[PDB]
């Protein structure tokens, strides 16, 4: 079945390459979104992908800060899919508590498997723009292959 991606301006900076590599992918990124207005959209236009077996793709927290209540609620949201909570790399003043907040969810929730951006990309300057926010094509190949080898492999 096709997995869903949802997420900011990093889910569109890598959709087109994850649509290439996976073509039955549905991605729905939008530059700017806040992690507490992506709740809606899925309790309203996915509930078919929160159920068992379905997969699921998080992308948020580049383009803006939340909080431990907003991102239980969304990922309570999905219910009994697989979750792939991707950490955040942004020069930013909230990104380690941010990438604390995925940590622990990852760590708790059973069905949230880590996809850690913010280590995996440690070493690679070149993934970055300028902005620290739009990812270098080299770095949107990098994630959408990390997120894929997770999603084969699971928590
Ligand atoms: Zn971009």
């Amino acid at each position: 079945s096709s997995p869903l991606l949802i997420g900011d301006s990093v889910m569109v900076d890598i959709g087109n390459v994850f649509t290439k590599k996976i073509p039955n992918a549905q991605i729905d990124g939008k530059v700017g979104r806040q992690l507490v207005d992506a709740t809606p959209i899925v309790k309203s236009q996915y509930k078919d992908y929160a159920k068992k077996g379905q997969k699921v793709v998080v992308e948020l927290g580049t383009n803006g800060a939340f909080t431990k209540d907003q991102l239980n609620e969304l990922l309570d949201s999905f219910g009994k899919a697989d979750i792939y909570l991707v950490s955040i790399r942004v020069p930013r003043d909230y990104e380690g508590r941010i990438n604390k907040l995925i940590y622990e969810a990852a760590a708790a929730r059973s069905n949230v498997h880590l996809v850690d951006w913010y280590k995996a990309s440690a070493g690679h300057p070149e993934y970055f723009a300028y902005d620290g926010i739009h990812l270098e094509y080299a770095g949107s190949k990098a994630l959408t292959d990390l997120i894929v080898k997770t999603m084969e492999t699971h928590a």
